[PDB]
């Protein structure tokens, strides 16, 4: 069951812009990570409220649902043993200027508001997050041939 | 009207397997062209039968099938001046043996049944090709901010 | 004598913009060719209009000059046997939609109008170009660790 | 301004010598900071004297301008939100044996006498450097294509 | 004699069968340390066994034994300042969930059994390790040209 | 068919210049497979058999001795390499990205088979040749 567990990575609407989604499939891809779900979405503010509902209320709020619909997303599912926490570190920190050479934001960020990419906060977060963006029949059931070779058995 | 061209690409199994999603996009992104459409799925015979439509009663064409069965494909479509004939310019010829260096085919692929992506033909291809795959729905309008420095006025 | 031939690389204010600096770098410094002139400029039209002289009186030459004004350019000196040739190899066909994988346009590019860069066509056009772009002070003579490797 | 903070960063002798100029542009250029200035140049020794003018005195600092006249140096100013601070990360440690991989230093370098680029230690530094190294005239100013998607909108803005 | 100090570095038959091969010689080469010595090899249990010395009597001794004869290994020998020490550095943590972006293992790797290389623990062990898996004669003396431009004489 | 195999030896100036890892690059991600692997310091008398100035560039540093597997091995190898003349070769090739001269043209491919059969068995014994099945064989290979 641990290498079942699974996290959403969505590329923000800069991370589009600045033609990083590349990029950020890249890091998973090459980490041996699972690929069980992807698209391009142009999701409507419902569905970006519901999926930062912790944030609700806040001064921000608003302008945050405004920036999110400002242009496309690309919502992916990764599968592979902690790959929720694996995948925060690949990421970075959340503010840019605290992160890493060597981490999506580290390499390519500045601003907190504009760090490309969010990643699920824990397997409870994750778990609602795949299920909020993609429905059962878009997730895709396959086995790697390098399975053997990317973990122990 | 030359700019809004678009073409479907998709990785085929084998490129899924063999982790190259992240390098066909990249090929993609980086050229200019805007992606407008992108999903994962695990297409049944029925579409990809329709898909292939034009080979159906080749010798070849149920073991075709079965493969492209036999994993998930990357489903894409992308947007921009000429995609169709340039997108299959990057990908290499059909036949990897016979595809120069700086292609896809021709840095990735030996046979031409491992082929990784698939590219629209034409543009009369590229059009049947994008309303198989996608609902117009599912293509995402978008202006990149990049556009003025792609394309001349 | 061979050696010593040189040609003027420029990248365009698409190229800038794109974020294509160091890659068109890259492409004739993995070469093992020699950057022997470098600087960022905003040219003027009265500089710009010499470089494209033949071009004056076309209809879209104002406009030509406006948008090679529209932001900074990346200005080179490459030197190396066969450099102008291999530059422009380098580079790809002006025409971007003719130009193969591999190479600069071939990977970045669409129009011919938003190319990212320049190269001399010969060398008679390159010691044209980088006498109008480049003082004869701003070239940096300096000889690589490199060289018994590269040259024969 | 915040986002009009410059640094100075310059590819030593030893970074062109071994072909790392596009490395260590790519790794400003990728993160969206912005380049200002740009020049390859053979600087006198009277340039490097002043610019390591607090050196003066070292038993090492002959040796160390003899060395900064040994190739050519590529001079850069590069522009955006804390590109000081943030500049020297991507650097590395001064001493590549302590920079982390992923950072320039951690990634290409061995020795600290050989340590391929400088990057200004500070927004007073950087100031100094880039009046020493560059004319008012020689900074291209522009903004970015990609603004709004590198920065938010920005704080007291007039 | 500091410049003197080498290293020996593995890949493990999980970095041959990942492709990962070049990628472990590019971050030596790159950072400018020198390769001086370097095989394919398929060793026998008998030099894996003494490679391995100090874990005899695990319980999972045999089974690592046969994981490390199941594919051909990369056998190689660095040069260069603090090599052993900064190779490591390069590697990662032992643990590639403790390992970070930018290192080998923090890049590729998730299992701490599929950490794709190996890389000595000490001048010691190096030494040791060296003369194990090579001979003084597979051992390559040559000087870079580079070599004034990466130390300070 | 997927038997074939040939030999690649980067060259002293390959060495030099940091390219060992770029040659193995263009084989390994293409699906070749590598079955064979040193670096040595060839002496004259392997280096005059061989090439049956020169010689003395050869031996100026060690060079990378590669054996790989595929199918059409030999004729793509040659075509990643690029022509053997640098400033012939086109962009995307090996010589075409890196090199310059012809006499620095960094790699070595067989030009034939018969021809790498001839040089793998010069250059390695079989005892050097590693067999293995690659993980990814089926998603390479067409059954």
């Amino acid at each position: 069951a641990k290498q079942q567990e699974r996290t959403y990575i969505m590329v923000k609407p800069d991370g589009v812009q600045r033609g990083l989604v590349s990029e950020v499939i890249r890091r998973f891809e090459q980490r041996g990570y699972k690929l069980v779900a992807l698209k391009m979405k142009s999701p409507d503010a419902t569905l970006l409220e519901e999926h930062y509902a912790d944030l609700k209320g806040k001064p921000f709020f608003p302008g945050l649902i405004s920036y999110m619909t400002s242009g496309p997303v690309v919502c992916m599912v990764w599968e592979g043993t902690d790959v929720v926490k694996q995948g925060r570190r690949m990421l970075g920190e959340t503010r840019p200027l605290e992160s890493n050479p060597g981490t999506l934001r580290g390499d390519f960020c500045i601003d907190v508001g504009r760090n490309i990419v969010h990643g699920s906060d824990s397997v409870e977060s994750a778990n609602k997050e795949i299920s909020l963006w993609f429905t059962p029949e878009e997730i895709c059931e396959w086995t790697s041939a390098q399975h053997k070779w990317v973990y122990e058995q």
